[PDB]
């Protein structure tokens, strides 16, 4: 459960967005990128897996995945890749909305939404944002 | 605290390397840019603050720091502003720099491989489970 990540893209504007959600808490990472090739798609699991404690990705077996790149950047990584292994993506799409006139550039769209996205407290008053559950189920230690 | 990072700019082929430091556990965020613009830093601090719940940056002196767009970011993502860890850091980099054609891949190699790392002995952390136990603990 704690090492699990589901990698999806979006396109917008003719640009493409590429989300990984940790599945158990609903904590996002993305980022607009070139084109889906295997270098970009390479470099962003590097990135993430340097970050947090990447065990295992479920990709959608596009092309950009099932690259000798990838599958190498993953091996490097230790992170097992399971291509074709099974909506929140609507609601990013809906938050870059909400913020999109603040910021002359895309990019910045995104990384905002990101931001209000792992801040949003989830179950009412009562609850914990993604962030908090992330950190939570991720810790060692107390 | 947990909420304190500082950061830093390495210069290395003529791009920047831009280093975020977690102070109290010593976990590392970096990124390679093409030069220390305003835009780039308020975009780099943005993507932190979207990652990790940041409320104090300590900085070096530049113009990039006291930016209008730095200034806009810092204000929305409520962030206030204002070593060995580094050494560590280009270290590393230098012994993997050749693994990778683009220097971005070998500062991310670098990073991967500071988080990822043990430090002491059997009963030792790496700075990755240091920040998230840290985080956890003030949240409790
Ligand atoms: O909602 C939060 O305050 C929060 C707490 C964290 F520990 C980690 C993150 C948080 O949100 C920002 O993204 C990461």
């Amino acid at each position: 459960s704690p090492g699990i990540w589901q990698l999806d893209c979006t396109h917008l504007e003719g640009k493409v967005i590429l989300v990984a959600v940790h599945v158990a808490s609903g904590y996002i990472e993305a980022e607009v990128i070139p084109a889906e090739t295997g270098q970009e798609t390479a470099y962003f699991l590097l990135k993430l897996a340097g970050r947090w404690p990447v065990k295992t990705v479920h990709t959608d077996n596009g092309s950009n995945f099932t690259s000798t790149t990838v599958k190498a950047a993953c091996d490097w990584a230790g992170i097992k890749q399971e291509d074709g292994i099974p909506s929140m993506n609507k609601e990013l799409k809906k938050i870059i909305g909400q913020v999109r006139d603040q910021a002359e550039h895309l990019k910045t769209a995104v990384q905002m939404a990101v931001f209000i996205h792992n801040h949003k407290r989830k179950g009412g008053i009562g609850g914990y944002s993604a962030g908090e559950r992330i950190v939570d189920i991720i810790a060692t230690d107390i």
